[PDB]
């Protein structure tokens, strides 16, 4: 009766994959905050490409305070928080180049920062770098279906749902 493989051939709830590598549940975050969902629902990326595009631009709602987060809408429902790495807030991104000069209103994906991985890795206890979503329509669920590996730009890999 529980279908899971609710995929659908157009499986692309305005999310162009943002990130390859590791998709990871929000709770294994080594972060209160993300580890308890307390902001919103969403899930965590170990990342692989130091190349990050957007599950959506729409437009950019915040900058990073020290390049390592940002803050996204999509239309008006979907606002996205996310965070790149763990203490890479500390590290200063030393490592970074941020491409959105958060010109906020934009069309999905295209690059928001490049991120010198193999350089930060070593310089933070994770790598773990989680997207929260916020209001969610107030009840969108995030039904990652790719519970496993992830590659960028790919659809059928999250479901924001009821």
């Amino acid at each position: 009766m529980i279908a899971e493989p609710l995929q659908n051939e157009i499986g692309e709830e305005v999310f162009v994959s943002p990130i390859t590598g590791e998709i990871h549940p929000i709770t294994d975050v080594p972060d209160q905050v993300f580890s308890g969902k307390m902001m919103g629902d969403g899930f965590a990326i170990l990342p692989s490409e130091g190349i990050v595009v957007s599950p959506v631009r729409g437009k950019i709602l915040n900058v990073f305070p020290t390049k390592h987060a940002i803050g996204l809408q999509s239309d008006g429902g979907r606002e996205i928080l996310i965070h790149f790495g763990i203490d890479t807030v500390s590290l200063k991104g030393e490592g970074f180049t941020s491409f959105v000069s958060e010109g906020d209103r934009v069309e999905p994906g295209q690059k928001l920062l490049e991120v010198d991985l193999d350089a930060v890795k070593p310089n933070v206890p994770s790598l773990m770098t989680p997207i929260v979503f916020t209001n969610l329509a107030e009840g969108e669920t995030v039904s990652i279906k790719a519970s496993g590996s992830v590659n960028r730009e790919q659809e059928d890999i999250v479901k924001i749902e009821k």
